[PDB]
This record gives structure tokens, C-alpha cells and sequence, in this order.
């Protein structure tokens, strides 16, 4: 096999993952918007199209109960719950279930199934409907088909053609239990972040219990973490896994080894299908997909009451599948759940481990007990539930698209007010800019705040970003990494700015502080290049607006406190992935490639930027001075790095000839002097001719960085 | 660490290799253009800082004798020597010696030095000198400095910003002797193609000998071998070597194991350098780069005839240098040879195993005899040797740039005659793809002929094209590809075409074969979009001119020979490498993306562009027709896939409910309904919108293919 670069150096630093996603990979034009083209599409003749495939049952994947339902629903679940809140990545909202591996994941198994009944509506309705969309829309038309009202759906999510780059962990083994040489959890049963599932290729817990111990009591623990991790407390989660577990059934006829190759494995004629089985016919009756052979109500086709019924109204006795899993069924009970293909065979209900969690844990019970005797507030729950899940990693309200998107705002989509106001227009902000600078701000405290404001959003689930001015709420205001007391002393001087612009006003102009600490660090730009010669205009674009506290959820904002940002010099502590790996990390969530981010990180050193006013990477003598010093001073051969005794992440930088101290820098600095990648592109700014790209390349990448979460002007 | 893709399914396809060069990773703007920027660059101004650079030596990698210009031939000499003729890949065109892997070889060693030594001039031209042009200018500096007449020097060769994708082989130790797992060689010592190296990890062979053996005979065999592999000939070979060998030392003044990390494994601070060594001083006099310690000649910084002189006036005897290498010196000499660092301090003559080759392998011998006593014809060929050498995988000559540029055209260069006459303009273009529909050709007969002289083309060296009409020549009009019965019927109707067109003309205007090949080409491309219902316009441009025989290297062409073309579904024999990665390798050398090959694919297979009319991955009932109904066919699910008894690389298609046989495909042809990259690809064009948009974009792809060669509209 051909030895790659990879093979040889498994440990160099890996910029693809930021150049995923080119016009190369991507078979429509430059121009294409999907949204507009979503637009355009009959959404109710799709969902007709959808509502008649549920009944009509191919051989080839016959349908339970002549009903598809459960199968999409479990589709949709999948697709969106591989989301993990620790960085947004993952979820239904690039339709990454149709790619390696997700697949092919176990978890994943005859899913691919469900997708290929889906093309001939993919293929009638075209580029007017991603898969992305038609997963979660299929799911949605498969609830109201069985009789359960949804609250509401949004299109907008476009399709990606290549897989995204993701750590699902770093087992060599799928599903491998936990305590190997590659184990995700250590200590009292902790799971290391980012992850959000318990082992290689499962959604989120495994059905028979943690590690395959039937303990329904130990399985919660593993659920309670896991959707937490994925952004959903009791509620929310008691009523997701009895909703969904309302409808169809589980597949285990027969020993798992009768399951051949997933799909990635299958050879060429399976034409992207996998897990084809020789038990009996393979199919139907005779599926295996997990291994339980469990369903769960009385009517899998149809919504009803009946899982908490059955739940409470029986015990339950451990017992083995025909494929030898660990599932539960109900003592002394009659056979009263219909077989999905005889109408002469029933059978007596059952249980996974796992939905037994809901009624033996405790905090569940007392959800479950709610939901048992209150079943409309089970509906209601489960509905909006639902649209959580599909929804969560879709972004700020001007993303949706539609006519069924809900009106109702809710406080994880992290609302933004409506203006309803004139804004500021050019002649406004030139005098706004003005008294930033006439205030006595630094170049480095305007800069530095205003990155701190924008820095936050993550392109995985479109969170985060200045929109808002959270920047002066709770938590991020007191978060190390935007140094707290001098925020709050930039701050006080912008709302004051801010006062008194917006009380001198007619009509009803104002500017929000939101658009003001945006403002103000194209102002400290603009400084810095006058401070360096340069005569230079840092585009601005108003229409932010302030969010109050009430509209940001404290607990669900923690997960965007950067905890390593290379850009500013940071790391809260010490971690076991180098920080520059982090700095691609951050780089990639930002949406930067490796041009931008090293054009970025280049100025925001020479500006003043840095957490603390480090001296770390500060290669100038004009601090706030917009230049491409860092670059040109950074690959002088001049100097000599060694690694520190104190510290051997720091490294001093001294003159090769007379031994004198010039520098000090991180990792992160100097990874641009050692990459032969990132170097080639530090040597491009740090040439003689390079100044005036380097100004202009800046401006444009802080103004990308500004705008991110701006989808009211996409 | 991560685990990905690569790691769970690592025989699967790779489509990445199609979208490098993106960009996304570039951090030229989208309009730079290299040529413009070299144009104007003052070339005798960079050769001044060049010639002083060769004798200013830098103390953390001291100048052997006070003259660096050794060091920069050896450097220029490794960045073209990766050269390979099977696929041009390899060679100094794109300044691959920066990155990886070539950055890390062994045979690279202390070439960082080099490299590193020319950041100053780098710096101070910016973006109008590329590294890559670079290099090979400091090598020829170097030469002249030393008083050797250059045969000239072009510009042009743009800088990359990420390593290529190369097969280097597939052994994964460093520097592996045959025989080992992966073994790079087979029967009696055949290099497996497309390899010109006997060692992963060295530019051509071993100086020792082969696989460290030192018979001077046997290590003749490697050498003639791999230098043909990199189009270099016997004449060529002794020049270049005995050339070389003429300047500079080797470096082996200690053991090997105190050399450490090669520059991609070294620590950060090392800041791009590696090869750290722990002996005595680790540079100038100590230095260790090779393991060899061998000086040739009485003047190193010195052109002379010398090395043949002591090639020949001298005995040699096996001896082991310092760091233990075999190596031979001269019996009986006196120390006539000067110490690098030490006036006081002279050396016997001295010479490697693989020099010696040069005087024991007997048609070698002839040409160095030959050499040593006509100096001056030794003198012409080394000049003549080292162009070839610097720039054989530049491309055509309409590519090279700037005042030094030789004006005898080369036969190696694939020459093409200059225009001297008027073109045909849009209404003369109208005129004769009108004439060439009305003389009965049809549509697969004029795509298979323009397809057959245009894909040709390879981007690695930017040999090829339908540019010089080879097509009608020795050896192309031969190979079993291009259905040579069935060309050579369709040239002579269109030469007949051509003929009476330019008879008919006034004031000098004529149409070239070349260009009426790929006009007719695009008259097919026309009338199977009529025959679709579609009015398409595909472009043209003129100005391509015929070559002659006399022109065309038979022997050098042999290698564009197309042994597996998956576009017009041909395999010419067996091959260890499945057909799928064949074209993927194809469609690399073509500069296509994975949407670009899938439409082009999809479209050359419904106009009848199959070799021999196979009837493998036509899916349609009208042939000659531009419509899509290659992907609604392959992706329809009413078809099931299943390898024939007699060839598993072949399969049928038959109707999943009757049984019926619809169709037969190659491995080339399902692969878009199997891997779940091209398969979303497949989709976008098989849906029921795509009608139009799989016009254009063929059309566009179409034009793409033929336009490849032709860098005089550039
Ligand atoms: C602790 C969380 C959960 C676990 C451990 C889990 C486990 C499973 C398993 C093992 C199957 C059987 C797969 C097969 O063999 O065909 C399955 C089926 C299914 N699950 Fe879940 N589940 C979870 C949560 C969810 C959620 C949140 C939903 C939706 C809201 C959901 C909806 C479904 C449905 C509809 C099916 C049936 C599919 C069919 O009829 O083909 N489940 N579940
Ligand atoms: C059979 C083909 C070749 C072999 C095996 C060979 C081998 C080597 C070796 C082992 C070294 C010493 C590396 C070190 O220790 O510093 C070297 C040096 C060198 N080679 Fe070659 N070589 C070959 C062909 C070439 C050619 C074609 C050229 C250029 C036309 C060239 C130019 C040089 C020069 C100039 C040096 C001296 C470097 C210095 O002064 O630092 N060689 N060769
Ligand atoms: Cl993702
Ligand atoms: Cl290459
Ligand atoms: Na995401
Ligand atoms: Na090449």
C-alpha cells in the first residue's frame, strides 16, 4: 500500500481539515444558493410524495407492519444525534449520514436502507431539496403519518460533499468496550470530551446496558451524561426516548455473524448498501440490524399512550434475543404486540436495558410517572423535543427557511431582538470611530475586545459570534480568556460612548452595543495601520442587536469559553493535544483556511492581543502597529530557539552570534517557522514585498472573522 | 490518536488527490499571475546576489572550501532528480523539495541548509521569483561562478503550497533493501513501475552499490535503469554525473548515529532544519550528510576535466569512510586533493562505487573515454544534460520565460511549429464543423478521435495534448487505444476537409490538422446535443499547429501511451492496481476534479466513446445522444449488480423483479453508484432537474480537455 505522508510523520500537524469543503469538491456552481432554491420548492408535494412512500413496502427492504415509520424516525434520530455540544459538531445540519463514516457506523446499520428509499423523491425534487432537509422532513412526515403533530420544521440545511473531519475517538476497534489502550473514559467513569457517545460507532449509549451490563440504574448514568453532552437535560430526554420508542420495533431474528461488510466494505456491486445478511431471507421477518428483538407497543404504527402503560403496568425479567443480546420482557403478561409480518403470531411486551433506565432511576421515574398520568404534556414535551434535536445545530433564527418553521422563540436557538430602529449609516460610524479613539482606548483593548466578542462562533453549529453583545452578560464576561477586568473597563467606556450617541439622536436611530464593540475594533484596525503608515478603511456592517440576559442561557453558553485560543496566546491549562493542533482546531471552527488563519494570528501578535500582554510571539518593536513584523522577524535566521528549563512549551529566541535574549514564544508561534506548510505561507508575508498584501489580507480576514454570524445579510 | 477514514476502510478509493491546489490554500490572490510578476523581475540583479551569495559562508553551516556552489548543484540536481517518465510526476517544476516527503529523504540531507541559505534572496524578490525557479537559477549560478558555460535558463515553474500525491513506492522503512515485504523490486531486479529509484528515500541509486553491495559493474545496471526511467540516455548520464562530480565534497567525517530527526520529525525549535548531528562541531569539517567522505577533484570550486583524470590516471581500492561507508581511493596516489577547512592539510583522490561504474561498465567507458580525452565535447554535453535535466518537466516552450531562454529548439521538447498565417475565425469554425457533419462522420467517431489526441495531456510534466497533431503520427496512430483502423479512416476524411478548406482560401488563412481534429471533436460535441434537443455552442480556439515526424521522439512518446483509460472504459492488460484507482490516477494527470470526471465519464460513455463499441456502462437506448441517462440508469434501484462468472471485473445488471438482463458495467462504470463520494456526485446529475446543467457542465469539461496544451493562450 502507498506510503504516505501520514505513515511516516503521524504527528505532523494536519491543515486538510482546513481546506475541506473547496469549489474543487463541490459539483454545483460557484453561485449556487440552496436557500433560494428551497425557496422555490413545493414543500407540501414533497411531504404528499413522503406520506404515500411510508405504505409503500420494496422487496428488497420490506416494511414492518407495512409501515416505514419507525424506521425514519429512528433515520432522522440518527442523523441528528451524532451532535455534541462540547463543539457543535455532528448533527443532521450537513447531512453527513450519507458519508464515511457515519455510514457505516454500527449504530448506523440498514439505514442506509432508508436513505435509498428516499431517491426517487431526492432524485424527482433535485437541488431544490438537500438530503440534509429530506432526512429530518422524512422523519417529520413519519410522525404526523402515525398520527403525532410536530411542532414545525425549517429547511436550510445545504449539503456538504465530502466528509467533515470529526474525532469520534481514538479506539482501532468499533465498538470496543471501555479500559483499552485507546479507552474514552478514565477515572470514576468519565467520558473525555469532545465525545458524546460511550463507544466507537454508537449514537449515544449502548442498548444493553454500560459496556453490555444489564443494570438499567448504571445505563441511565451512561444516558444522563450522554445527552447532556448532546444538549438535552431529563426532560427532554425522558420524553425523546419514550416518543421515539412509541413507534416500531428493534431487528435481532439471528446470530450476528449472518451480518456481512458495511457499506464502506461491500464490494462494488452492492452499489452502496451494506450489512447484508444470510440469515433466512435477510430482510423483514428476518432482519438483524442492533440484535434485541423488542417492540415496544401494542399499535407500532400509531402513536398512543402505551409505552409508559407498559412500563409501569409490568415487571420485567431479563432475558436473551435470537441473536444472543440482553433485553427485557414482561412477567406473566399475554401476548398482546403485534408481529410485524403474520397476523397470526403476537407476542408479549418487551423492554431494552435502556428503557428501563427511564422508570429506575430515579430522577426519570418521576418524569416518567409525569408523562404516564399527564400524557398531553408527554405529547407536548416530546413535539417540542423533537424539534430540538433536528433543529440544534441549525443557528441563529435567520437560517430557517420555510413555511412551517415555528414562531415561537425558543432559548437554545440563543435569540437576537428584531431592530426595530434606523441604524447607523457611514457618516454615523466615521463619528462613532472618532470618539473610540478620542476616549483613550488602546489599539490593543479595542482589538483585543472585539475579537473576544467575535472569536465565539464555531461554522459546526453556527453558535456563537458578536451578534448579541453576550460579551457583556454572563458567563462569557467573566471567562479568563477575555480578562475579565479589563473588559469591564472597555466596556463601560463604550456604553458611554453609546449613551450619549443614542441620546443625541432624531427618529428612532440608535446603535446597539453589539454593532459599537465591532465598530470600535475596526477603529483600533484603522489606528493600527495609521500608526504604520498605512492609509487604510476596515469595512462595517451594522445591524447587530443586544440580547439581555434572560435570552441567554449561563449552562449552554459554557461550552464556547475558549479554553485554548492561539490567536490570543491562550491555553486555561494543560492539555494532552499540542496547542497547535488546537490552533487548527479553532482555525477550522472559525472557518478560516491556512492562509487566513496565518495572516490572522500574524497581526492580532503585533496589535496587542494577547491574553495578559504576554510578551509570547510579540516579534515587533511597534507594538499596535498593523505590520508584517511577526512574520519577517519570526523567520530570521539571525536567531536561535531553545526550549526553556522552566517551561519546554516556551522557547526563547536569541541572537545566533552574541547569545543575547530577542524573543520568547509558544508553540503556536513557532509551529509558522517549523510546518513546511505554515512556513511557506509565513514567508509569503514576510518578504520585502509583501507589506501592503499583508495590511489588506488582514483587514479582510478580521472583517470575515467580524461578520460570521451575520446571516441577516447573507 | 484519531481515527479516520484511512484507518477503518484503507483500500477504499482516495478522491482527495483531485482536490489539492485549491484555492482555499493558496495565499495568492485568485488573480496572481506568476508569469507577469517573473516578467518583470530583474533576473541579472537576483544572478548578482546569487554570485555573491557562493562564497559568504554563514557560520551555523560553514561553506566548504569558502564556496557554497557544490552544495547548490547537488541541491538544484536532487530537486529534478524525483523526475519519473511513466507518469511525470516527480522533477523541480513545483518546488516540491520544501515539503514533504522530499524535504525528509535521506538523500535530502542538509539540504534545509541550502534551502535555508537563499531565504535572504527569496525575501528580497517576493513573488516575482518562485522557489522553485529558484533553486535551479542557484544551481546555475553556481556553475557559472565556478566557470562553467550554462546552456540557459527559463522561468515559469509557479510555486505549490502543499505536497503532492505521489506513489514513491511502498515500503515503509527508510532507505528498505529489495526483497523485503514491499519489495520495489521483482523477477530478475525489474523496478516496479512507475518507480526510478532503487530505495525509498533516494533520488536515484545507491552510492555504495546495489542495496549496498559495491561492485562498480552491478551498480551500472542501476544506474542505467533508473536514469532512463528518468529519460536520460547513456550520453546524458556520464555528463551529468562525471559533471556533478566535478564540484565538491561528500560529508561522512563520523558515524551515522550521530545525525538526528530528519526536518519533518524534528522538534519545533529546530524550526524547520533537521539532520541535527552530535559529531564534534555537527557542520563544515565534521559535517555528516551522506555517511561517504569522498572530495574528486584538485579544484573543487573549479570546473576542470580532473575527474576523468583521476577516474582513469588512478587504481582504486575498496576502503571504509569515518562514518563506515564503502568507498574507494586511489592506490598509490600522493595527497593532491585540498582539505575543506584546513590549507595545511591535503587528500588522496578518492571516488564512490557508483563513479566508478562510469569506467567499468563497458559501454559507459566508451563515452567517458571519450569525455576525458575531448574535454570541450564533455563540456557541451553536461550543459546540454543539465538543461534537459532542470527542465524536462516544464511543458511546452511556450511556457519559459525571461532573457536566458535557449533559442534551439530540443527534440525532447516535444516541439511544436510556430504559427505564421491568419486563423480561422467563429464564422470559418461554423463553416467546417458543418462540413464535417455533412461528410458522414458520426458523433462517436468525432468525440473518440478529439478524445484520443487530447487526453494525451499530463499535468505532472505537461507533455501531451492534441496540440501537434501526434495523433497522426508514430507511434500514437498505433496504439491499441486509439483504434488505430478506425483513426486512421477518420483522419483521412478530415485531412480531405482540410484540404479543400485551405485550396479554397485567400491571403494565406488555413486551418491546421491539429486544430480541425479538436473542431470536429466539438462538432460531435454539438450534434449529440442536437440529437438530446439542445442548441449548445461548445467553444474553440484556434492557433494549435502539426509536427512532424522528424518532430517526435517514437521512444520518448512511448511513455504517454494510455494503458488504462477508464473514460473510454480500456484496459490494456491486467494490473495489480484496481481499474477505479486507474482512473482516479488518470483524472489527477488530467487536472479534473471528482465532479469534472464524473460528468465527463457520465457523457463520454453515451456518445459512444467506449474502445472497440464495448457496450460496458452504456446506459442508454439512444447512443450518440448528450443526455444524462448514464447516472438515472446507474442509479436506479430497480436494477440489481452482480460479477459474471467468467470475468468478476465485469458485471450485469438485471431487472431486480424479472430477472432480465438491462445492461453490463465495468468496475469503472459502478463505481459512481458504490463509493459514497462519486455516488453523491452521480445524484446531482441523475436527478430530473439536471437535464440542462449536465449539458453545460459537460461542454465545459469537454473544452477544458481540449484546451489543456495550450499555454500559448496563457
Ligand atoms: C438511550 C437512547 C436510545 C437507545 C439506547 C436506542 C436504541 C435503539 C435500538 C437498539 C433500536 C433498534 C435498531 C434495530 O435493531 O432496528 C432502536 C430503534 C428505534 N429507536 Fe431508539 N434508542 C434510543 C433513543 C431514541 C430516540 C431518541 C428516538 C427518537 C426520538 C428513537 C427512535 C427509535 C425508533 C423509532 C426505533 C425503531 C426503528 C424501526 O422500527 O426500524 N430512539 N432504538
Ligand atoms: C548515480 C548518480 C549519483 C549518485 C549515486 C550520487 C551520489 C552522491 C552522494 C552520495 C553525494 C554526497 C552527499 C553528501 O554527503 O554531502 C553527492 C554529492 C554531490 N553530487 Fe552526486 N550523485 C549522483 C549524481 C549526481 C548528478 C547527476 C549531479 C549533478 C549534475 C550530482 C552532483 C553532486 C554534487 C555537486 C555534490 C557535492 C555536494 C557538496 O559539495 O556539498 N550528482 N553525490
Ligand atoms: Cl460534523
Ligand atoms: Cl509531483
Ligand atoms: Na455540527
Ligand atoms: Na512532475
Amino acid at each position: 500500500n502507498g506510503t504516505s505522508n501520514r505513515d511516516w510523520w503521524p504527528n505532523q500537524l494536519d491543515l486538510s481539515i482546513l481546506h475541506r469543503h473547496s469549489s474543487l469538491s463541490d459539483p454545483m456552481g460557484k453561485d449556487f444558493n440552496y436557500a433560494q432554491a428551497f425557496e422555490k420548492l413545493d414543500l407540501a408535494a414533497v411531504k404528499r410524495d413522503l406520506h404515500a412512500l411510508m405504505t409503500t413496502s420494496q422487496d428488497w427492504w420490506p416494511a414492518d407492519f407495512g409501515h416505514y415509520g419507525g424506521l425514519f424516525i429512528r433515520m432522522a434520530w440518527h442523523s441528528a444525534g451524532t451532535y455534541r455540544t462540547a463543539d457543535g459538531r455532528g448533527g443532521a445540519g450537513e447531512g453527513q449520514q450519507r458519508f464515511a463514516p457515519l455510514n457505516s457506523w454500527p449504530d448506523n446499520a440498514n439505514l442506509d436502507k432508508a436513505r435509498r428509499l428516499l431517491w426517487p423523491i431526492k432524485q424527482k425534487y433535485g437541488r431544490a431539496i438537500s438530503w440534509a432537509d429530506l432526512l429530518i422532513l422524512t422523519g417529520n412526515v413519519a410522525l404526523e403519518s402515525m398520527g403525532f403533530k410536530t411542532f414545525g420544521f425549517a429547511g436550510g440545511r445545504a449539503d456538504t460533499w465530502e466528509p467533515e473531519d470529526v474525532y469520534w475517538g481514538s479506539e482501532k476497534i468499533w465498538l470496543e468496550l471501555s479500559g483499552g489502550p485507546n479507552s474514552r473514559y478514565s477515572g470514576d467513569r468519565q467520558l473525555e470530551n469532545p465525545l458524546a457517545a460511550v463507544q466507537m460507532g454508537l449514537i449515544y449509549v449502548n442498548p444493553e446496558g454500560p459496556d453490555g451490563n444489564p443494570d438499567p440504574v448504571a445505563a441511565a448514568r451512561d444516558i444522563r451524561d450522554t445527552f447532556a453532552r448532546m444538549a438535552m437535560n431529563d426532560e427532554e430526554t425522558v420524553a425523546l426516548i419514550a416518543g421515539g420508542h412509541t413507534f416500531g420495533k428493534t431487528h435481532g431474528a439471528g446470530p450476528a455473524s449472518n451480518v456481512g461488510a458495511e457499506p464502506e466494505a461491500a464490494g462494488i456491486e452492492a452499489q452502496g448498501l451494506g450489512w447484508k445478511s444470510a440469515y433466512r431471507t435477510g430482510k423483514g421477518a428476518d432482519a438483524i440490524t442492533s440484535g434485541d428483538e423488542v417492540t415496544w407497543t401494542t399499535t407500532p404504527t400509531q402513536w398512543s399512550h402505551n409505552f409508559f402503560e407498559n412500563l409501569f403496568g409490568y415487571e420485567w425479567e431479563l432475558t436473551k434475543s435470537p441473536a444472543g443480546a440482553h433485553q427485557w420482557v414482561a412477567k406473566g403478561a399475554d401476548a398482546v404486540i403485534p408481529d410485524a409480518f403474520d397476523p397470526s403470531k403476537k407476542h408479549r411486551p418487551t423492554m431494552l436495558t435502556t428503557d428501563l433506565s427511564l422508570r429506575f432511576d430515579p430522577a426519570y421515574e418521576k418524569i416518567s410517572r409525569r408523562f404516564h398520568e399527564n400524557p398531553e404534556q408527554f405529547a407536548d414535551a416530546f413535539a417540542r423535543a423533537w424539534f430540538k434535536l433536528t433543529h440544534r445545530d441549525m443557528g441563529p433564527r435567520a437560517r430557517y427557511l420555510g413555511p412551517e418553521v415555528p414562531a415561537e422563540v425558543l432559548l437554545w436557538q440563543d435569540p437576537i431582538p428584531a431592530v426595530d430602529h434606523p441604524l447607523i449609516d457611514a457618516a454615523d460610524a466615521a463619528e462613532l470611530k472618532a470618539k473610540v479613539l478620542a476616549s483613550g482606548l488602546t489599539v490593543s483593548q479595542l482589538v483585543s475586545t472585539a475579537w473576544a466578542a467575535a472569536s465565539t462562533f464555531r461554522g459546526s453549529d453556527k453558535r456563537g459570534g458578536a451578534n448579541g453583545a453576550r460579551i457583556r452578560l454572563a458567563p462569557q464576561k467573566d471567562w479568563e480568556a477575555n480578562q475579565p477586568e479589563q473588559l469591564a473597563a472597555v466596556l463601560e467606556t463604550l456604553e458611554a460612548i453609546r449613551t450619549a450617541f443614542n441620546g443625541a439622536q432624531r427618529g428612532g436611530k440608535q446603535v446597539s452595543l453589539a454593532d459599537l464593540i465591532v465598530l470600535a475594533g475596526c477603529a483600533g484596525v484603522e489606528q493600527a495601520a495609521k500608526n504604520a503608515g498605512h492609509a487604510v478603511t476596515v469595512p462595517f456592517a451594522p445591524g447587530r442587536a443586544d440580547a439581555s440576559q434572560e435570552q441567554t442561557d449561563v449552562e449552554s453558553m459554557a461550552v464556547l469559553e475558549p479554553v485554548a485560543d492561539g490567536f490570543r496566546n491562550y491555553l486555561k491549562g494543560k492539555y494532552r493535544v499540542p496547542a497547535e493542533v488546537l490552533l487548527v482546531d479553532k482555525a477550522q471552527l472559525l472557518t478560516l483556511s491556512a492562509p487566513e488563519m496565518t495572516v490572522l494570528l500574524g497581526g492580532l501578535r503585533v496589535l496587542g492581543a494577547n491574553v495578559g500582554q504576554s510578551r509570547h510571539g510579540v516579534f515587533t518593536a511597534r507594538e499596535q502597529a498593523l505590520t508584517n513584523d511577526f512574520f519577517v522577524n519570526l523567520l530570521d535566521m539571525g536567531t536561535e530557539w531553545k526550549p526553556t528549563a522552566a517551561d519546554a512549551d516556551v522557547f526563547e529566541g536569541r541572537d545566533r552570534a552574541t547569545g543575547e535574549l530577542k524573543w520568547t514564544g509558544t508553540r503556536v508561534d513557532l509551529v509558522f517557522g517549523s510546518h513546511s506548510q505554515l512556513r511557506a505561507l509565513a514567508e509569503v508575508y514576510g518578504s520585502a514585498d509583501a507589506q501592503e498584501k499583508f495590511v489588506r489580507d488582514f483587514v479582510a480576514v478580521w472583517n470575515k472573522v467580524m461578520n460570521l454570524d451575520r446571516f441577516d445579510l447573507a
